[PDB]
């Protein structure tokens, strides 16, 4: 399965922790207007899902379900997690990289990646 | 200020417990397709900001941002409540009832709606 991995400036210090953590189970882009880009990447099937990593998170989601077709659900626990795959089928989950810590971080990618492959 | 608070049926405790917690700050409606509908009482002028309560905060979350004019947040720490607030203007803010407990949602609310107003 084909992961995208990006960040902002705030977020791209742990996105590359993440894509780094996924790599070896997942075909891992690390690509750091973002959501916009990276949700239209989803769409024509670049991608099957994405992480988006900024400060809160907050700003990413609200961008990618704004893009048609893409939910998006910001996550900062593992249930929450398993949660937007297996209830929202969400196919991009968002962090904020000064909100949560990166051994949390991977713990939620790798929840979420789990459910909805 | 208007504050509308709304939950489903796994958010409707949770919801109840806010409103009593706002409403006499804050002029408070409880309620409880429940995100579109309070998302676009929102957008109309009926209430001035709105938080809803569902099992995570995850699907209010995307249902309410798919109202074009809508911003909502999923806050579940007084931070990025505070961020919602101030670096996206959210005028919803969404919580999980599964998810956090209910004296941490009472802060996250309250630190909201002190930076959403003047």
């Amino acid at each position: 399965m084909k992961v995208a991995v990006a960040g902002d400036s705030a977020g791209e210090g742990l996105a590359k922790v993440l894509a780094d953590h996924l790599k070896d189970r997942f075909e891992v882009s690390e690509i750091s207007n973002l959501s916009d880009r990276v949700a239209s990447a989803v769409l024509d099937g670049t991608y099957d899902r994405a992480i988006l990593v900024c400060g809160t998170g907050i700003g990413v989601c609200i961008a990618a379900n704004k893009v048609p077709g893409i939910r998006a659900a910001l996550t900062h626990d593992t249930y929450s997690a398993e949660r937007a795959a297996l209830s929202n089928n969400a196919q991009i989950i968002t962090m904020g990289a000064r909100v949560i810590g990166a051994e949390v971080a991977k713990t939620i990618a790798d929840a979420f990646l789990a459910q909805t492959f």
